[PDB]
RNA sequence: AAAA
C-alpha cells in the first residue's frame, strides 16, 4: 500500500518499475512481494526510493543472468553479470518514455 | 575519481567511498574493491548512485550481510546470512565515526 | 529517496 511493482517484458530483460506513495521504513523488506519473472531473462530495476530499497531488490533478481539498476541520466547500468553483459555495461532504456 | 576507506568494528566492517568527480558506469570494470574480514558482516556507504551502491553490495554478498547506511535512520540490512533479519537497523552514524578526516 |  505504500509501494506498488509495474512489471514489463522486453526481449533481454525484464522491467521491474516500483512506485513509492508515502515515504517508507526499513521494515518493509520483512513484508514486500517481489515480482516473479522469467528467470532466463535480466532484470531492470527502476524507481524513486531509498538506496537499500534498490539493493534489497537486486539481491532479489541474483538468480537471473544480470541486474542491471536504471540511472535516468545514462540507462540502465549493469550492477551484476552471471552469465550475460559485463559490469559497468550501460542498457538503452528510457523508462520515462515507457510509463509515459 | 573514488577512493575506499576501511573501518574495522567487531560486529563488520565499515567500506565508506569518497568520489571527487562524477564517476561514469565504465568505472565499475577498473574498480579495486577493499578485501574485508570475509566472516564479518559489511556496512557500505558513500555519496554516489545507486548503481555504484549495487555494485558494492553484491561484491559483499560473500560475507555474513551486507547493510546500506542511510542518514536517515543506521545502517539498513539489505541481504543476511546471519542472526540479522533484511530491514533489520545497525546503530551506526557515519558522519561521526569519519570526523576529523579518514585516509581513503 | 534513482549522486545516501
Amino acid at each position: 500500500a505504500s509501494m506498488k511493482f509495474a512489471v514489463i517484458d522486453r526481449k533481454n530483460f525484464t522491467l521491474i518499475h516500483f512506485e513509492i506513495e508515502k515515504p517508507i521504513k526499513p521494515e518493509i523488506l520483512k513484508e514486500i512481494e517481489i515480482p516473479s519473472v522469467d528467470t532466463r531473462k535480466g532484470v531492470v530495476i527502476s524507481g524513486r526510493g531509498p538506496i537499500w530499497l534498490h539493493c534489497f531488490l537486486a539481491h532479489k533478481y541474483a538468480h537471473t543472468p544480470f541486474v542491471a539498476v536504471y540511472d535516468p541520466r545514462l540507462g540502465a547500468v549493469v550492477v551484476q553479470s552471471h552469465s550475460e553483459l559485463r559490469e559497468g555495461d550501460v542498457i538503452d532504456v528510457v523508462v520515462e518514455e515507457i510509463l509515459k
